[PDB]
């Protein structure tokens, strides 16, 4: 059920000047990755992992869009609840992809970047979309996030970032949980977006200025809500809810990261089909239990470099988005 994809960052002018060697080889037909472990371009031991899809570095923004984000789109516009985690050791592009960044000196804006990443395209189709249509809607968006089990709100522009939130189970709906404190901005059109996000950037900073490797060592839940009063060529007026969450795990390179930690056996607990799976044991678990084998449509984006020197991680992480794959939701 959960769909798993690697995405392949390319050579830094780090390793292009030292005119060094890769050891990934992303293939898109055959939709797989391998490793090469032992060495030689010549003769070498390799180690090869196949998954839903397979991006090289040759990609665009544009290509990871219309690939696996447009779909999770139309379903969460059905009132479908979908989950996106990007997935990797720091430094391969995990946010790169979730968030993109800006094409320099200006030459475009933010909504013709090739190099805006998701959240970014996603905003500005969400709108693209329901505005066109004799739709009626209204979309709201959170950032939570994690530090050291501390929750933290990125856009709330009324209290600074030492304020973090607190975790009570909802007792309405069993495995749910209430965000005391959470801020849910509301996005009347596609003009808000940009300084939204202006926003959090500025926010985030002064949480990496406040606690240590922040950027490396925390987990950014983006969410954007669409509350949908559709009314087709009939006079029938849906009501539909979706919820489309967007991930940006800590580095999954090895204090402690007790989430990053609850995850891996989270997984590892669903897909052994352990009767008992420990979601209650961090907060990003509970705090997104659903997606984990729940009714949620959740899909992994693992990120790796083709540098000899992440080798270890990189297999690390091809073999955990690997076995990401037997887990069933919906
Ligand atoms: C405000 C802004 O310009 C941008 N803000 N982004 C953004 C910000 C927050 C809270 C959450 C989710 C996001 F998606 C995305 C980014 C790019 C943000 C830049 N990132 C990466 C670059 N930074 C680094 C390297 O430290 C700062 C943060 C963007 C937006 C539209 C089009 C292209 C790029
Ligand atoms: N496909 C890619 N194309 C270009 N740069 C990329 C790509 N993937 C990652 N990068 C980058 O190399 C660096 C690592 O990116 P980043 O997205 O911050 O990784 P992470 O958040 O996993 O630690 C950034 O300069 C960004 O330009
Ligand atoms: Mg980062």
């Amino acid at each position: 059920n959960i769909q798993v994809v690697v995405r392949c960052r390319p050579f830094n002018l780090a390793e292009r000047k030292a005119s060094a060697h890769s050891i990934v080889e992303c293939d898109p037909v055959r939709k797989e990755v391998s490793v090469r472990t032992g060495g030689l371009a010549d003769k070498s031991s390799r180690k090869t992992y196949t998954f839903d899809m397979v991006f090289g570095a040759s990609t665009k923004q544009i290509d990871v869009y219309r690939s696996v984000v447009c779909p999770i789109l139309d379903e969460v516009i059905m009132g479908y609840n979908c989950t996106i985690f990007a997935y990797g050791q720091t430094g391969t592009g995990k946010t790169f992809t979730m968030e993109g960044e800006r094409s320099p000196n200006e030459e475009y804006t933010w909504e013709e970047d090739p190099l805006a990443g998701i959240i970014p395209r996603t905003l500005h189709q969400i709108f693209e979309k329901l505005t066109d249509n004799g739709t009626e809607f209204s979309v709201k968006v959170s950032l939570l996030e994690i530090y050291n089990e501390e929750l933290f709100d990125l856009l709330n522009p009324s209290s600074d970032v030492s304020e973090r939130l607190q975790m009570f189970d909802d007792p309405r709906n069993k495995r749910g949980v209430i965000i005391k404190g959470l801020e849910e901005i509301t996005v009347h059109n596609k003009d808000e977006v940009y300084q939204i996000l202006e926003k959090g950037a500025a926010k985030r900073t002064t949480a990496a200025t406040l606690m240590n490797a922040y950027s490396s060592r925390s987990h950014s839940v983006f969410s954007v809500t669409i509350h949908m009063k559709e009314t087709t060529i009939d006079g029938e007026e849906l009501v539909k809810i979706g919820k489309l969450n967007l991930v940006d795990l800590a580095g999954s390179e090895n204090n402690i990261n007790q989430s990053l930690l609850t995850l891996g056996r989270v997984i590892t607990a669903l897909v052994e089909r352990t009767p008992h799976v420990p979601y209650r044991e961090s907060k990003l678990t509970r705090i997104l239990q659903d997606s984990l084998g729940g009714r949620t449509r959740t899909s992994i984006i693992a990120t790796i470099s083709p540098a000899s020197l992440n080798l270890e991680e990189t297999l690390s992480t091809l073999e955990y988005a690997h076995r990401a794959k037997n887990i069933l939701n919906k």
